[PDB]
């Protein structure tokens, strides 16, 4: 795969990844996306040419590389108006940093309105020598790599403002049931060989359900955490999350189903649709013919733990940390509300406001959207669940940070012992009360909000305000930044 040092070309062009064509966002002139790896330590160095001239799909842009800690390199996050202003057509902007301290599946998308709908998503991987899952696995390359994706006939701006998917993209194929032809994605494997699949969800909104007829899974990962191995007979993922699991190809040689159940549209495999083909090497080129097993031993999150057992930051006990924070939902006025405010762009972005002298939260806009946080120091934040929050249930992500679910969906428990670990969660039902927790060690704005691509265009987020005073002595931004919002602010309108 290409990466860490390349060139990514964002153009538009017409697209068919379910027989239906429509034009839509391009990387290095194909969709999906390319995969972009690198290795535990690696630099990257990854240079946005934005060529787009579709003003309905935004000609403008911005890349979030999803999962990546950013530390000193805050300028490079992604998120417009948080972190940097977007880049402009007929520019290029080069995102520069390092990963010292991670390894696993990631992804990157754009981060600008909901321009990673209209196909600006794609996986990435960081692969570890010292992996030390390794020893599980014969198999971990580019063709082990499955992303799930949400599809639609209009793009974000033309349809409506939650849009219900027309086919779910494995690999960037699937049907759609006006399609029903359309080719499918194939996975091959070689009966006896153990195989590491990392399965990565691009989706703007929906959760999907996955299965693999007549297989197990073990997961091993989440989000770009090691995880204790933990077999599974089907798997829900929600938005931006991530998972590795390790598929032995120990069943007859044959052709199965790959299965992804959204949790809208659609919601079942008739015709081939939401699903994709397991070949065995040696197996015949046609479809499936097995059946779905019920799932009787489906993963669920609280029963996840890391692979060392870390415990959560704190103290064990509720409110055992040293900034407990409560985000209570809403929605008025068509908008999403976090504790009474709707996030809105400012004009300036919140790090050059944070750069050019604001030093407090009540400094900050947008008003009532940014949060303050004290530098080291344990953080508990709570994300109630509620019917007054249309769409639930909202998978929360944090930037700049991976965080302990002390609780999670569908549990009364909390788990201060040896929670897992990730960056992206489920708030659940109504009922629920997720939990997560933190420390302060990345200074920086980073944004906190709800992974449905939609829901954040109508407001549901809020920045976190880590340490403030360091903000600028910690992150040194480059010339290339502090020129994108000039060259952003004199455009015409029509060019955004
Ligand atoms: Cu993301
Ligand atoms: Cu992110
Ligand atoms: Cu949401
Ligand atoms: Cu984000």
């Amino acid at each position: 795969a290409i990466g860490p040092v390349a060139d990514l070309t964002i153009s538009n062009g017409a697209v068919s990844p379910d027989g239906f064509s429509r034009q839509a966002i391009l990387v290095n002139d194909v969709f999906p996306s390319p995969l972009i790896t690198g290795n535990k330590g690696d630099r990257f160095q990854l240079n946005v040419i934005d060529n787009m001239t579709n003003h309905t799909m935004l000609k403008s842009t911005s890349i979030h590389w999803h999962g990546f800690f950013q530390h000193g390199t805050n300028w490079a996050d992604g998120p417009a108006f948080v972190n940097q202003c977007p880049i402009s057509t007929g520019h290029a902007f080069l995102y520069d940093f390092q990963v010292p301290d991670q390894a696993g599946t990631f992804w990157y998308h754009s981060h600008l309105s909901t321009q990673y709908c209209d196909g600006l998503r794609g996986p990435i991987v960081v692969y570890d020598p010292n992996d030390p899952h390794k020893s599980l696995y014969d198999v971990d390359d580019d063709s082990t790599v499955i992303t799930l994706a949400d599809w639609y006939h209009l793009a974000a701006k033309v349809g409506a403002p939650v849009p219900t998917a027309d086919a779910t993209l494995i690999n960037g194929l699937g049907r759609s049931s006006s399609t029903l032809a359309a080719d499918l994605a194939v996975i091959t494997v070689t009966k006896g060989k153990r195989y590491r699949f990392r399965l990565v969800s691009l989706s703007c909104d929906p959760n999907y359900t996955f299965s693999i007829d007549g297989h197990s899974l073990t997961v091993i990962e989440a989000d770009s955490v090691n995880l204790k191995p933990h077999t599974v007979d089907s798997l829900q993922i929600f938005a931006a999350q991530r998972y590795s699991f390790v598929l032995n190809a120990d069943q007859d040689v044959d052709n199965y189903w790959i299965r992804a159940l959204p949790n809208s549209g659609t919601q079942n495999f008739a015709g081939g649709t939401n699903s994709a083909i397991l070949r065995y090497d040696g197996a015949a080129p046609v479809e499936p013919t097995t059946s779905q097993t019920p799932s009787t031993n489906p993963l669920v999150e609280s029963a996840l733990t890391t692979l060392e057992g870390t415990a959560a930051p704190g103290s064990p006990t509720p409110g055992g940390v040293d900034l407990a924070l409560n985000m209570a939902f809403g929605f008025a006025g068509g908008n999403f509300t976090i504790n009474g405010a709707s996030f809105t762009p400012p004009t300036v972005p919140v790090l050059l406001q944070i750069l050019s002298g604001a030093q407090s939260a009540a400094d900050l806009l947008p008003a009532g959207s940014v949060y303050s946080l004290p530098a080291n120091a344990d953080i508990e934040i709570s994300l109630p669940a509620t019917a007054a929050a249309p769409g639930f249930p909202h998978p929360f992500h944090l930037h700049g940070h991976i965080f302990a679910v002390v609780r999670s969906a569908g549990s009364s428990t909390y788990n201060y012992a040896n929670p897992v670990y990730r960056d992206v969660v489920s708030t659940g039902a109504p009922g629920d009360n997720v939990t997560i927790r933190f420390r302060t060690d990345n200074p920086g704005p980073w944004f906190l909000h709800c992974h449905i691509d939609f829901h954040l265009e109508a407001g549901f987020a809020v920045v976190m305000a880590e340490d403030i005073p360091d903000v600028a002595a910690t992150n040194p931004v480059p010339q290339a930044w502090s020129d994108l919002c000039p060259t952003y602010d004199a455009l015409s309108p029509d060019d955004q």
